[PDB]
């Protein structure tokens, strides 16, 4: 079980590595969290291609520009999420938290 | 662990709770195997929430017809599940196996 934290527009279209100054302090950020054990970036591309990979029937519908950035965080106790999810929806650069 | 069994749409459509014809047929087929120790329905309104719960991306083009019923299958010897899956595809009434 891993939390994931979906990233906004123009940082989803234009870092495919998390190598801007801000998606990397924003995953510093993250990591900081007393609740968090690890924090893995996932680029539009990739997220577009699990899911599809996932479910095969909107291969063409789809398209990967419906599909965030994010990073998949490793918690301490993801049964204690709550916490986590309400820093994060207030952290300036978060999209959302996945409910 | 579990088995899930997807049913084409002529069931997938209709039925809320495996309570047609068609459903409950392809139900004691699966049931009766020798090598089958549970059989659970999962309606189509389950997969479609499921799949939003876990991709609310898709929820742009995702109709409720989108995603196909199930059966979830517990198997008496998980690991050999192979010629279990076979069957099964073999088996009209049945779209596809998991894995
Ligand atoms: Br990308
Ligand atoms: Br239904
Ligand atoms: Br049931
Ligand atoms: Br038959
Ligand atoms: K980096
Ligand atoms: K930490
Ligand atoms: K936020
Ligand atoms: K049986």
């Amino acid at each position: 079980v891993e939390s994931q934290v979906f990233l906004t527009e123009d940082v989803s279209a234009n870092d495919s590595s998390c190598d801007t100054t801000a998606c990397k302090a924003l995953r510093e950020k993250i990591e900081t969290r007393s609740d968090v054990k690890a924090v893995r970036f996932l680029n539009r591309q990739q997220a577009y291609d699990d899911a599809i990979r996932k479910f095969p029937q909107f291969k063409d519908v789809a398209g990967k520009d419906s599909f965030p950035a994010s990073f998949i965080v490793k918690l301490e106790n993801p049964e204690q999420h709550k916490d986590f999810d309400t820093a994060m929806k207030g952290q300036p650069g978060v999209l959302d938290v996945l409910n």
